[PDB]
């Protein structure tokens, strides 16, 4: 029985797919810590998103599932009889799930707290972490795309997925020959508008084509739009997601009677200011529901947020260095080996992070005996589950195999770079594994790694849903 799934497991490793990448495989008993199957385990090997895995688990260690995270609205002193302060501050600290609908009820409170008139600037105040927006070998030609979103301690999430530091683009067909409409989303009147593109003919070829350019905060639009076609949604970044803030929050106030007549920049809330007025405030959801879009989705901002806080945290530095030292020392207080584990963000988009199978599987194994187990199981995509916020980026894989609906895993896919590491569980025990595929050539080959899950799905009992 064990020594048909070694040869099944070898024979699915002999796809072309693979041809001329390095695949390490581990597969464990988790109940006995029996080594099911091993092939280049300690190899070090780039992650993609599987580095999402080691995120997770040192926030839950060093944050707890309890966490939650605060944003404040702050005066030099609270409103007279006239009802006026001068300069406002809206503070951020590290919410990444932080709505338009949120910044609207702080709104509402400054407005009930008895504010009319902001008579000086409105700041928003992102100093709770650096301002170091991208890490380091992120590449520059990614930034216009939500998943390369900059990073701040004061962003607004947009959607039920809560994807931060982005506006949704929307571009509506006109006439034949006349422009297409752009609509920036809650960019506008933040972010510049350069707006070449055209209707086309009814049939005629979509190359619409929606970009901000290299260091700019400007959204440029070329190519040509059918008259036919549907409009087009797509999230872009902007420049400063903490100025956007600023820049929603002044609307938020106006639509709630108060009229800010100064400015709108970054600032932090000045030292010299003795007993400030917290004026309005808001609390997210606590750790443990956040991880849930985060990890289903795969959402790089969330990532390195929780760095940053986990280095606010354990040193008082909401910073990469901080964090990634902090994410560290909580996997090795958890008794994981990390010899051969290279961290050079918290989202595994960095090309400079490195992980071995055996790491990601003894990971696996401790934190399913943390205290935190099933916040943490929970947060994982379930193979072939339709509702996106369970199946999450594996909604539509394995679907009518043993593995679906049972199947609880990490994705993670770049150029050259493809992961899948989680648990079986079967009748028996719950099986841990990980398999990293690194330098293969052409598509990341999902069917091979779905084929090993289904596999072992199969070993540990199951049979696919009919
Ligand atoms: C992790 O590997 C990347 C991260 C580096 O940006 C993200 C993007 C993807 S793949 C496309 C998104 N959903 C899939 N349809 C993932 C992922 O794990 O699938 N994470
Ligand atoms: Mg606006
Ligand atoms: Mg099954």
């Amino acid at each position: 029985r064990l020594t048909e799934l070694r040869e099944d497991i070898d024979a699915i490793l002999e796809d072309p797919a693979l041809e001329g990448a390095v695949s390490g495989v581990v597969v464990v008993d988790t109940a006995t810590g029996e080594e099911l199957y091993s092939r280049d385990g300690g190899e070090q090997l780039l992650p993609a998103s599987n580095m999402k895995l080691f995120t997770a688990a040192a926030a839950l260690e060093v944050l707890g599932a309890d966490h939650s995270f605060g944003t404040e609205v702050a005066a030099e002193s609270a409103p007279g009889r006239r009802g006026e302060v001068q300069d406002l501050y809206l503070v951020g600290r590290g919410d990444p799930t932080l709505s338009a609908e949120d910044l609207d009820a702080m709104a509402a409170e400054v407005a009930a707290s008895g504010v009319r008139t902001v008579r000086g600037d409105l700041y928003a105040d992102d100093t709770w972490f650096d301002s170091e927006r991208l890490v380091d070998d992120w590449w520059p030609e990614d930034e216009p795309y939500a998943y390369s979103a900059q990073i701040s301690a004061l962003t607004v999430a947009h959607g039920e997925r809560f994807d931060t530091g982005v506006t949704e683009v929307s571009v509506t067909p006109a006439a034949e020959g006349e422009p297409a409409d752009v609509d920036l989303g809650a960019a506008e009147g933040y972010a510049e508008l350069d707006n070449r593109a055209v209707t086309g003919a009814a049939g005629s070829a979509n190359t619409l084509v929606i970009d901000r350019p290299v260091g700019t905060n400007t959204i440029a639009v070329t190519g040509s739009l059918p008259a036919d076609a549907a409009p087009v949604t797509a999230l872009r970044t902007v420049d400063e997601p903490a100025a956007l803030a600023g820049h929603l929050f002044e609307e938020a106030l106006e639509s709630n009677g108060v009229t800010v007549k100064g400015d709108v920049g970054l600032g932090g809330v000045p030292a010299d200011w003795q007993d400030a007025e917290v004026l309005a405030d808001h609390t997210s959801a606590e750790l443990s529901e956040i991880l849930v879009p985060f990890m289903k989705f795969s959402n790089n901002g969330h990532a390195e947020m929780l760095v940053k806080s986990i280095g606010q945290e354990t040193a008082g530095a909401g910073t990469w260095d901080a964090g990634l030292v902090g994410v560290e020392e909580a996997l090795s207080g958890l008794g994981v080996d990390t010899a051969g584990l290279v961290l050079n963000d918290g989202s595994g988009l960095s090309r400079g992070n490195l992980v071995t199978a055996d790491t990601v599987v003894d990971l696996l194994g401790q934190a399913g005996s943390a205290p935190w187990a099933q916040t943490w199981s929970a947060s994982l995509p379930v193979a072939g589950e339709s509702d996106p916020f369970v199946g999450g980026t594996l909604a539509n894989r394995m679907r009518g195999t043993a593995a679906e609906g049972v199947v609880e895993a990490k994705t993670g896919t770049m150029s050259g770079v493809s992961a899948l590491s989680g648990y079986v569980p079967g009748p028996e025990g719950e099986l841990a594994f990980s398999i990293v595929n690194n330098g293969h050539s052409g598509p990341a080959p999902l069917a091979v790694q779905d084929a090993i899950a289904v596999r072992l799905a199969e070993y540990a009992g199951h049979q696919a849903p009919e």
